[PDB]
């Protein structure tokens, strides 16, 4: 698809068999999701955004579908205000910015 | 241009007679620039992201040049860690996400 930006670029994702809404976010290096259960071990990460830092749980090699496109990669889980798909997974779905 | 997302999508902007580097950010509703002076009236605003809220000054009807393309809109000025070009200005340069 070609997504214009008059509205937020919200898509449906599927992670852990569950559908969620997330924002396609070219300003995010990494994908950050709200609290949920994922399998396996996690590693710590402190990430900084507009208002300061939050602690998140880093899960690697997680199966996630984004707007129907299959990805497998890193997901950060923590107290984000919105689910954000960052460049680590936007590159997996072949996303570019165009003007 | 087509901008891939292997790296942060940084561009040069001209705002208030100044050159700055800014991120093309589909996850931002509005454009948020680090502290600088702009002319005309403003009003206070609180904006929230990862890590909470910051206080900014909202300036309306500001001309920006974004990677050589002129646009006009609202610019929020305050203690952002990164200069962000949000959707309010990305739409005006005809920016789309494509996959
Ligand atoms: C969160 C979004 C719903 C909204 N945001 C826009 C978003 O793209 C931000 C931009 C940014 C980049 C770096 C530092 C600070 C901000 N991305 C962000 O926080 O990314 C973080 C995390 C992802 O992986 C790494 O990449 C960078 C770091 C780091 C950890 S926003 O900036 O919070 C924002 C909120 C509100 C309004 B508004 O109301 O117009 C406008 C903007
Ligand atoms: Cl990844
Ligand atoms: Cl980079
Ligand atoms: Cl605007
Ligand atoms: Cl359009
Ligand atoms: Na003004």
């Amino acid at each position: 698809p070609q997504i214009t930006l008059w509205k937020r670029p919200l898509v449906t994702i599927k992670i852990g068999g569950q559908l969620k809404e997330a924002l396609l976010d070219t300003g995010a290096d990494d994908t950050v999701i709200e609290e949920m259960s994922l399998p396996g071990r996690w590693k710590p990460k402190m990430i900084g955004g507009i208002g300061g830092f939050i602690k998140v749980r880093q899960y690697d090699q997680i199966i996630i579908e984004i707007a129907g496109h299959k990805a497998i990669g890193t997901v950060l889980v923590g107290p984000t205000p919105v689910n954000i798909i960052g460049r680590n997974l936007l590159t997996q779905i072949g996303a570019t910015l165009n003007f």
